[PDB]
DNA sequence: CCTGACTCC
DNA sequence: GGAGTCAGG
């Protein structure tokens, strides 16, 4: 563990070399609007640490930052390119990123630091982020020398770890799922992220003022119904009530007592009709105290605006995920809790928000994948490895029937009875399966002896290359929608990704050219046997784009 | 801190 | 099948 480097009082020509590793460390989970608390670069010409306020009010510092011919190598971009946006300067110019790299390798192995994409290749000479800051309420930003070896350790180890990743890659056909793909999506998240989303606050505060009065009454109602009062959101104390007091039958448990799961709620509703104001109660109390009171917590309060995080490199299918907050659950299914989208509009006057989702892309993916004739004919002119008895207790219906389902849908769509059979025995031959642009997920467990883990494994071998083809799909959509904006010189642009949906804002003069745009570029990102479908709609908050 | 509830794709 | 947040405990 031996490694010189300079501490450096001024940034120097040497330090803005056209390749370098380059480390703007931000501890915080949530990187928006945090504090960089230190900068390391390592390139031919030695490695330096600097800090931040020397560097970030450095003008040809910033230039270099800012210069896409000066090439980068990273860990997390994205967190370091929005950091700087928060201090009001531009990144450009990243070629490398070792998260990205890890995670399309192997995405179990949960990369998320620099030294656990360096155990992948054995190197060994930087340490854990947490050894280094500590956890919960020890964190803390360690003595100058310490925190400058740290970020010097981690330039040093990207710098190394490039070419052995990229090697890699390429050997798996997935350089290019990295570079044109991966990585320029990065920068796109990045935007969205920034730009975030404005939130009328005065109509969501009305609306927990009235749902608040709502719960109540909803409450009361059920005190009265069971007897006594109770805390209805304990699911023990639910349980006593409903299968020791009320007596009703138990459907279902789990390893800590009594199921009220709303599936099992559901079929009490013809012995007591208190299940049904409970699962009301629930549903209402979900909305309180997560989309009022959790959003408006996370609600920037100078400029009205939420700024989520898209994780890229989490979910084990390559999908996105979207936290503090996640945006990305946002109800609609019932109209009581689909009219929070009425709380998220347009960050300028006269602009509208547009979205635009396929219609069925797993499906049509699926019948692509699979050749089948007759569902890839219907296509040209139903998620559920169920089995029957998840079928059966799915539509509330006879067990015996729901196998007589599966067995004719199979009998409808040999071809896609073929696929389902190919795609595990490939996974036991392999072990991994794969998507169409190339992302790889691995299966260990897929051999196992026991039931249950095998099975959940042949379960994953079947949707995994069909929720991972639509993510890589939509993913292509989006490099391929920004490039036209920014060709035609659009005011619009990205808000939010939504798996399967694409929102953006922009002018009202806008909406006629994104009407054809938005779905046609979504629509030819690749080209399938069948056709890709995406409808559209746009309006004067989310709820009205529909 | 985990579990089981609601929310979406 | 893939996710995140919340209250309760």
């Amino acid at each position: 563990a031996k490694m010189a480097f300079t501490l450096a009082d001024r940034v120097t020509e040497e330090m803005l070399a056209d390749k370098a590793a380059l480390v703007v460390e931000v501890v915080e989970e949530n990187y928006h609007d945090a504090p960089i608390v230190g900068i390391a670069v390592v390139n031919e010409h030695g490695r330096f640490f600097l800090r931040p306020e020397t560097a970030l009010a450095d003008p040809q510092f910033v230039a270099w930052l800012g210069d896409e011919t000066k090439k980068k190598s990273m860990f997390d971009s994205k967190r370091a390119a929005v950091a700087l946006k928060w201090k009001g300067i531009e990144l450009c110019g990243v070629s490398f990123d070792l998260l990205l790299a890890a995670y399309l390798l192997d995405p179990a192995q949960g990369v998320d630091d620099v030294a656990a994409a360096a155990k992948m290749k054995q190197y060994e000479a930087v340490r854990p982020d947490e050894a280094v800051y500590g956890k919960g309420a020890k964190r803390a930003v360690p003595d100058e020398p310490v925190l400058a070896e740290h970020l010097v350790r981690k330039a040093a180890a990207i710098w190394e770890l490039e070419r052995p990743f990229l090697d890699e890659l390429r050997r798996n056909e997935q350089d290019r799922l990295l570079v044109e793909l991966e990585q320029p999506l990065s920068s796109i998240l990045a935007e969205m992220e920034f730009a975030g989303v404005k939130v009328d606050t005065k109509r969501l505060e009305q609306m927990g003022k009235e749902l608040a009065e709502q719960l109540g009454t909803v409450e009361q109602r059920i005190y009265e119904l069971a007897g006594q009062e109770f805390n209805i959101n304990s699911p023990k104390q639910l349980g006593v009530i409903l299968f020791e007091k009320l007596q009703l039958p138990v459907l279902k448990k789990t390893k800590t007592g009594y199921s009220t799961s709303a599936d099992v709620l559901e079929k009490l509703a013809p012995y007591h009709e208190i299940v049904e104001n409970i699962l009301h109660y629930r549903q209402l109390g979900k909305l309180q105290s997560t989309y009022i009171e959790g959003l408006l917590k996370v609600v920037r309060p100078a400029t009205k605006k939420v700024h989520t995080i898209f994780n890229q490199a989490l979910t084990q299918t390559g999908r996105l995920s979207s936290t503090e907050p996640n945006l990305q659950n946002i109800p609609i299914r019932l109209e009581e809790g689909r009219k929070i989208r009425q709380a998220f509009v347009p960050s300028e006057s006269d602009w509208l928000i547009f979205a635009a989702d396929y219609s069925q892309i797993e499906l049509r993916v699926l019948a692509h994948i699979a050749e089948d004739d007759n569902l890839m004919e219907a296509f040209r002119r139903n998620y559920g490895g169920i089995s029957d008895y998840g079928l059966a207790q799915n539509l509330n219906i006879s067990r015996k029937e729901a196998a007589e389902f599966i067995e004719r849908y199979f009998e409808s769509f040999p071809g896609v009875k073929r696929y389902m059979e190919n795609i595990v025995q490939e996974a036991k031959q392999k072990g991994y399966v794969t998507t169409l642009l190339h992302r790889r997920r691995y299966l260990p467990d897929i051999t196992s002896r026991n039931f249950n883990v095998r099975s959940f494994a042949e379960r994953m071998a079947m949707n995994t290359p069909i929720q991972g083809s639509a993510a890589d799909i939509i993913k292509k959509a989006m490099i391929d929608l920004n490039a036209r904006l920014k060709e035609e010189r659009l005011q619009a642009h990205l808000l939010l990704q939504v798996h399967d949906e694409l929102i953006l804002e922009a002018p009202k003069e806008e909406m006629e050219r994104l009407c054809r745009l938005v779905p046609e570029v979504m629509e030819q990102a690749v080209t399938l046997r069948v056709p890709l479908k995406v409808d559209y709609h746009y309006g004067s908050t989310w709820y009205d784009a529909k």
